[PDB]
Formats: C-alpha cells, sequence, structure tokens
C-alpha cells in the first residue's frame, strides 16, 4: 500500500530533479569533482548518473532502464528518465484520487500504445542517399553539449564518418560502430581536429633510426614479450673469468633476435606490440629498417587487426605468411605536440578513426562524448530509416491525438490517459523552462498553433520564443531514440507502480 | 490458553499481510534487495518467503506446510497460506466469544471434508488427448507472472514440453519433469526462446581446431580429472643437462594422451566433463578430430546421461562399449551472443529442453520462475485428470453448498463451519480488491449471479468488473492444485489452535 510505494516514486521524482535543468538544447550544466582533485562539468545524462552514485533501489532500476535503453545512443536516456518521472508525479495525483495502481498501469500502456504509433503514422522516411539531411541530424545531436563552436566542422564529419562504415547485409544496413576509431591529444583549438581515412596509432617510434615512412607496409601485430629474458627466475650462478662472460651475453642477446628473425620471416615492413621493447631489441631492428613501437593498448591492435586484414599474433612460433596485415602508407607526423603513428589506405575500406583535439585536457574529454553520441545517433537513422522533427512538435501531437482518445478508452482508465497526456507536456514546459521563457504561455501558445493540420512538425524556437515549423529549421532527430524512451520511461513508470513492497537481505 | 495462542495467530496473520497484496492473477510485486546489492522484485510466493526471513516459530510453521505442500508446482502455496491466515481470522472471532478452540477445529475438519468432495463431485474430467485445453490452463498459470507479454508463445510450448516426456506405466501416467533442462542466456526479447528436442550444453567448446559438427555421434560423458599431472606434489627433484628434460616433458605429456586414448578405447565422436581440460591435451584431441567441452555442470550431465543412453563415467580405466551415449547431430551455433552445445535427436526421444532468452540479466530469471511453475502445474493436470475453473467460481460454490451444510452440523460447530465458508469468500474479495474493485459489491453481485444452476463456472473477469463464465474464457485450474491448498491451509490454522503454548530451548 500507500507505505513504501510513496518512498520509490519519491525516489524516482528524487532522479528526475537532478536532470531537469539540464534537459533541452539550452540547458544547465552539473559539475564533479573527483575525489582525486580533478573537476569535470557536464550535461550528459550518462556521466551525471555514473559519476553520481545513487542508492535506494527503485532509482537504480529507473536508470538500469534508461542507460541500458533499447540502443546506440546515449540521447533519450535523459528523456526516458525524465519523462519516466514525470509520469510518476502526475501518477500521483491519481493515487491521490484512490484510483488502485492497477488501473493506472492499464491506463499508460493503452496510452504509450496509441502515443507509439501516432509516431510511426507520422514519421517521414529518410535515406542515407540525401547527406544534406543527416548534415542536420547530427548537429541537432552535438548541438545540445559544451563545445557548440563551429560544430557544422564536426557534424560535417560525424556524417562522413558513419556512411562510411555503413553496408547493406541483405537490404538490411547494419553500421559497426567497432569500426571507428576515436583518438584524443590536447592543442589547439578543436578546429584542428580530423578524420584519417584508417586506423591511428597514438605513441611515438620506439627508436629514432627507423623507417619513418614505408611504402606498402606489411604490418605485423605481435602481441606478446618482446624484451631479453631475465635470466635470474630461471638460474642464480656464479661466475670466474670474462671467457664465460662475453659467450653469455652474446647468445642470450642472440636469443631475443631469434624471436625477431622468427616474425620477420614472414617479412613485414612494420611491426608492432602491446608490451615493453627491448633497446638493445631495437638497435638491431633499426639496422634490419623495420617500423615498431612500444607498448600499446590492446584496444586499438584489434581495431586495427581487422582494419589491415591481419591477425594479432598470439605466440610468434605461429606466425603465417597471412597473419600480417597489408596497408599503403605509414607515416609519423608530429602533429599537435607529440608524434603520432598513421596507417592511412589500408587494406581493409570501411574502416576510419577521429582525431579530437580540443586544446585543454577536459574540453577534449567532452568533445570525445558528444562526439560519442552524434556518431551513434546517427548511425541509428540508418539503421531504421525513419525520423521526425524535434522541437516538443511530436509532444503535444502525442497529446492531442492522445486526449481524442482518452474518451473512449473507458471509465477511469480515461483519466490515466488523459495524464499520460498532460504529463508529456510537462516534458516540453521543462524544456521552456531551461530556455527561459514562460513554460505554460508557450506550451499554450504553442499547442494552440496546432490547430493548423500543416503545422505537425511546429515546435519551439529556444532562442526567440515562438512557434516555428522546426523541420524547416533543421532539426530532426531519429523517430527511433525518442520512442524508445517513451516504451523505456513507461516501462519504468509502470514498474515503480507494480510495486507494492520491497524487503531486501 | 489466550496468553501465546494470541502470537502465533498474530505471526500467521503477519505472514497473510505479506502476499495478500499479490494474490490474483493482477496482483502487486514486492521488491527485494540481496545484501550483495542486487535487486529482483517478484510475486512469486515461494520466493517472497524463501528471500523473506521469518523468525516467530508458528510462521516457519505455516511456510512448511505451504511451500512443502502436497505436489509439484509452487501455485496454489500463496493460496494455502492467506487462506490459512483468513481461517485464523475468522477462528479468532469465535474465540472472542468463548468456544473452545478444540471445537473450532471439529467445525472446521468437517467443513473440510465437504469443502473438498464438494469440488470432485463438480470438478471436469480432462484428458492429455484435449490439446485445446492445456493451451489455456498453462496461461491461467504464467500469465500471473511479470511476463505477460507474447504468453501464448510460452503457453503453447509449454504444451508440447510436458505431452513430450509423459508415459502411461500401467494406465497410469507418470510424468518425470528431470526429463526437461532449462538454461537461459540474455539476448533479444523473450520471443526468442525456443524448444530443443534433445538436451542442450551451455560451454562453448574447448578447441577451434575440433569438428564443430558431427553425424551420429557417440558422447563419452566423462567426469575425472583430465589435466597433466601436477608432478611437484609426487616428486621434488633437481636437474642437470636438457637430456633429461625431453624424457621429462615428453613422457609427462605422453600420460595424459594415455587416459585420452583409453576413453577413444571406445571410440566417441564427442566427450565431454566436469573438469579443466589441459591446452596440450585439447591439441591432442584436436588432432584426433573429436569434439571436448570444459568444465560443465554435473547438473546436466545426468539430465544429458539418461537423455542419450549413456553413463557417467567415474573411473576412465573402466570405460565400456556402452557407457558412452549415442545421438544424432551435434552443433554449436552462437544464438545469441555466446556460442552453446546442442545434441538434438538423441538416441532416448522423451527428452527436451527449454531455452530462456529475455533480453535483461533479470527478466529473464523470473520468465524461469513462471516457466517452472507453468510446467509443473500442467504436468499435475495430466497426472491426475479433474480440472476446474478458476476465477473464484469454486469459493462461492464451496460457500453457498457449505452454508446450506452447516444448519445440520451441530449446535456450536455451526458457527465454525459458517466461518469456514465466510473466510473462504475473503479469498475471493482479496482477489478482487486487489483487482482495483469494491470487494463487497461484486462479491455480493457474483455470489448472487449463483443462482442460477448453470453457472457453476461463473467468477469475476478481473479487466471488467463484472461476472461472466470463466471456465468460457480459457481460465481452467488443476482441480487438485487448489484442492490441496484447502487441505493445506485447514492443515496449518487448525494445527496454531491446537498448539496452547510454545516452550523452546
Ligand atoms: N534544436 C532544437 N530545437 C528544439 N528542440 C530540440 C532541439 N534539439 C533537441 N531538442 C529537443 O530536446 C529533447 C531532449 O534532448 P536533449 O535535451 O538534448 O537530451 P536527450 O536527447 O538525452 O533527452 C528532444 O526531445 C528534442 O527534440
Ligand atoms: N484468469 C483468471 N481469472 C480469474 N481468476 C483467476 C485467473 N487466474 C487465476 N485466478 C485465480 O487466482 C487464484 C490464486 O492464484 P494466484 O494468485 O496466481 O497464485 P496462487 O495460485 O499461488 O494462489 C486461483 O484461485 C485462481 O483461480
Amino acid at each position: 500500500g500507500k507505505e513504501a510505494v510513496r518512498a520509490n516514486i519519491a525516489a524516482v521524482k528524487a532522479v528526475e530533479e537532478a536532470l531537469k535543468s539540464t534537459y533541452g538544447p539550452r540547458g544547465m550544466d552539473k559539475m564533479l569533482v573527483d575525489s582525486l582533485g580533478d573537476i569535470t562539468i557536464t550535461n550528459d545524462g550518462a556521466t551525471i548518473l555514473d559519476k553520481m552514485d545513487l542508492q535506494h533501489p527503485a532509482a537504480k532500476l529507473l536508470v538500469q532502464i534508461a542507460k541500458g535503453q533499447d540502443e546506440e545512443t546515449a540521447d533519450g536516456t535523459k528523456t526516458a528518465v525524465i519523462f519516466s518521472g514525470e509520469l510518476v508525479k502526475k501518477a500521483e495525483d491519481l493515487l491521490y484520487k484512490d484510483v488502485h495502481p492497477t488501473i493506472i498501469i492499464s491506463g499508460y500502456k493503452k496510452a504509450e500504445e496509441v502515443a507509439l504509433q501516432t509516431i510511426q503514422e507520422l514519421a517521414q522516411t529518410v535515406s542515407i542517399n540525401d547527406t544534406d539531411l543527416l548534415r542536420k541530424i547530427a548537429m541537432t545531436s552535438l548541438s545540445s553539449k559544451a563545445v557548440a563552436g563551429a560544430r557544422e566542422y564536426i557534424a560535417d564529419i560525424v556524417v562522413k564518418a558513419v556512411t562510411q562504415v555503413a553496408e547493406l547485409r541483405g537490404d538490411k544496413w547494419y553500421v559497426d560502430l567497432d569500426n571507428i576509431q576515436i583518438v584524443k591529444k590536447a592543442g589547439g583549438s578543436i578546429n584542428d581536429t580530423q578524420l584519417v581515412y584508417g586506423i591511428v596509432v597514438d605513441k611515438e617510434v620506439v627508436h629514432p633510426g627507423m623507417p619513418k615512412r614505408l611504402e606498402n607496409a606489411k604490418i605485423a601485430l605481435i602481441d606478446a614479450s618482446l624484451e631479453v629474458e631475465k635470466p635470474e627466475l630461471d638460474a642464480e650462478i656464479r661466475i670466474n673469468d670474462p671467457t664465460q662472460m662475453q659467450k653469455f651475453l652474446d647468445e642470450e642477446e642472440n636469443l631475443i633476435k631469434e624471436k625477431v628473425d622468427k616474425i620477420l620471416a614472414t617479412g613485414a615492413n612494420v611491426i608492432i606490440c602491446q608490451k615493453g621493447i627491448d633497446e638493445v631489441a631495437q638497435s638491431y631492428l633499426a639496422k634490419k629498417g623495420v617500423l615498431a613501437v612500444r607498448r600499446a593498448k590492446k584496444s586499438d591492435l584489434e581495431k586495427l587487426a581487422r582494419a589491415t586484414g591481419g591477425r594479432v599474433v598470439s605466440n610468434i612460433d605461429e606466425i603465417s605468411e597471412q597473419d600480417l596485415g597489408y596497408a599503403s602508407l605509414i607515416e609519423e607526423r608530429k602533429v599537435g605536440e607529440d608524434k603520432m603513428v598513421f596507417v592511412e589506405g589500408a587494406k581493409n575500406p570501411k574502416s576510419i578513426s577521429i582525431l579530437i583535439r580540443g586544446g585543454l585536457e577536459r574540453l577534449v574529454d567532452e568533445t570525445e562524448r558528444a562526439l560519442r553520441d552524434a556518431l551513434g545517433t546517427v548511425a541509428d537513422v540508418i539503421k531504421d530509416g525513419r525520423a521526425i522533427a524535434g522541437g516538443g512538435a511530436v509532444e503535444i501531437e502525442i497529446a492531442k491525438k492522445l486526449r481524442k482518445y482518452a474518451p473512449q478508452v473507458g471509465g477511469k482508465e480515461q483519466l490515466a490517459v488523459e495524464a499520460y497526456a498532460n504529463a508529456l507536456e510537462s516534458l516540453v514546459s521543462i524544456l521552456i523552462e531551461n530556455a527561459g521563457f514562460d513554460p505554460i504561455d508557450l506550451l499554450m501558445k504553442l499547442r494552440s498553433t496546432h490547430e493548423n493540420e500543416n503545422n505537425k512538425w511546429y515546435g519551439i524556437d529556444l532562442y526567440a520564443g515562438q512557434p516555428v515549423d522546426m523541420w524547416q529549421k533543421g532539426v530532426i532527430e531519429p523517430a527511433l531514440v525518442k520512442m524508445n524512451a517513451i516504451k523505456a520511461a513507461t516501462e519504468a513508470a509502470t514498474l515503480v507502480l507494480r510495486i507494492d513492497d520491497v524487503v531486501s537481505a
């Protein structure tokens, strides 16, 4: 009964109160200071919840549904939760009127149904051919984050980056984000960032006496120990004369050269690994004319593996005339400050990376967040093929269309549905609020400007304060992201109500 | 006297107050947070009592009778207890009137008798031939749990799954649930779950160089250590020259190959065990063309043992030309995300398994609960052969029929019986309550609609709020489950009253 159910609700409303002021494209920012001392300020939902530990079960339950939503991009999780808590709020008012929660559930379900198809039988068909459209959908996502200086630059990139990896595995597209690497290093402004048509390794070469530019390379992904073997563990021993010394360090030096020749046995122009490479073994590779790289996060070896059609050598005594990937040109431009290795024109085409350079140690970090989400979302538009105008446009519609529905739904459930609708408009008010305008004023002024059947795409320009056509202003979103959000929010919302009591161990 | 007897009752009523709000098919849900931090919300009685530690003796005594009821399925234990506590409540009112508890006992006994046969001489004869009926009885059980999306899918499965294992050992059916394995792994929705006509092992093959598909296999259930023998415990020793090394690791490697050949001595296409298999022994089995699996819960070896007509090899030096089971086709489809081994078309027909895939790490878990109970109950319908319409239909009947009985029973005992009846209707009110309708209103409106001798199967549709024919709406239950419940509840109920005082050590 009311006992605990109030608590869960409480907790949920609580989570809402944590993002509410950051919703919308011109929302606020929350600050986060690591215990280490480092500060990071943002308005990315995932981060605001990952870095913010909540304890109450209901809450972990809400976020579990929100973050681990139904798809790629992190977008809409912020909606999923806000809208989620709003249903809870507006549902609370129903319990006050004494309507069994089981009813508010059915009410919401039926409302969800309609609310949902109302997006389908309204969404517009977007095809990856139309490149001038995604140019917008991209900004409609990244323009939302801190970094809003010359976004067209980043926006444009994001579009090319995805269309590059896309495929048509049986008239059914499949964009695998893993085919894109993202590396970042301080320096200049964000305009100094660019996309490379191949993998990019952030780690300077091992020795200066090595080829800093190979034509038609044959990469050798060697993952294993490549340094003189400490021989102390194997043996503890004494020594007399210098005659013994020589033959000791000589063959021991020849032991590493063995692994090296056994690898060059495939004849590779370049060889990179993820462990410490001996300094004596460098002079050897240097004299051989090989290009080698020290420790390097396995995280990129893989992305570089299937990007150059090679294998990540497990055991050196097993290397094959094929485990080595091919390329076209390797380089090491000292871009920014440090020097990085490039592997442009790989064997595998659909495989590129992006290089972020925000400038400051932290500004760069959040550019990566925005970019991650930006890419994800764009890929989702393609994987599906439906896209609607964002701006609260779909909210008010889902509302109105819902109000005309309620009347017939039934006795009490009606109230549930009428509610589901009101809670939903609350969504757009919050959006207005953060814009700095009277939420009620514009909401009424907008839901009014939706009488004209030819305004479906009308929303509220958060800079001029007035209803305008969102679509014809470059503001679109994956009709699926803001759709799964609704399924999500309602899932959570009705789930909290389904709960009668909590007993833990 | 009143002294302690109040306490026990108190405790019992207490247990009722813990499930009451979860009774019925549209009941509430209770939340459970493990001390580890993980949360599980449910309305399955067993779980609500297992995960909820009660201390008072009476309570452990009630649940002992309830859980360890009289049969398979966990269903009705929730009834057994609620109804149990209701008799206690309504019996308490009798003590208030000063009627020795010994009398309330006899009262209840005699009422139980009648209440019981009233189900027999009223139940309808169901035969396993009628497959279109169990299609319902299954839903009448699983539709009750959280997972209510496309249940017809699961419901249908459950029916085929049992009829598959059923037997007629001397015109007396015997369904052994153990002949059905249940494996679960996240991924997609629940619609992505299916039943396999043979055992299914959740564990990827041991080596990539092995046959991932054998025609007509001869399984070898080898339960024992299959890895190079650590020789340190056996011996501690020194070493000089490399001549000694070779003959050491060589024969030691040949030691494991021995066990392998001694097993292949039966000539098996596949061999799986429940321990760690050496990596060198893999290269051997790989070169031999055998399909082997690493550690695997003994829990499935057995289900796979008598499912393929083989023995679980205790000692490798004892394997026989028969201890190995036969099959038809083994496979390893990467269904979902990970890869699992299948053993379809085994030697033994009546032996299948079910694969659950709810999607989320927890959603999948409760689908297994619902499914377990769902299977159990269906099997019980067959083992017996009698089934009645659920929906409170039988309650009100057992009531009415009971009221006409009371008058003749006797002086005081009458009140006991009239009570036994009232307490029983309370059962259906609780059911109504959770539906969101006035318990009294409908109960009277329903027990009224039972004047018409042709409505016996009439109950209250918990979605429209009105008496309708439950039977003709696909709502049936094992006339035995809701029968043993009554025996159970009354057992417990009268047992608490039989107690005069508790003295512990
Ligand atoms: N340019 C824009 N003009 C008006 N509304 C916008 C614009 N961009 C996004 N929105 C609205 O903001 C809503 C929420 O997005 P946002 O606040 O960025 O975080 P999230 O996508 O995680 O909810 C979406 O409903 C959306 O249509
Ligand atoms: N579809 C239905 N319509 C009406 N009553 C139902 C339906 N399904 C089950 N019931 C009633 O619910 C009662 C209790 O079942 P339930 O609440 O699921 O848990 P348990 O079986 O453990 O008591 C049974 O008496 C039963 O007939």
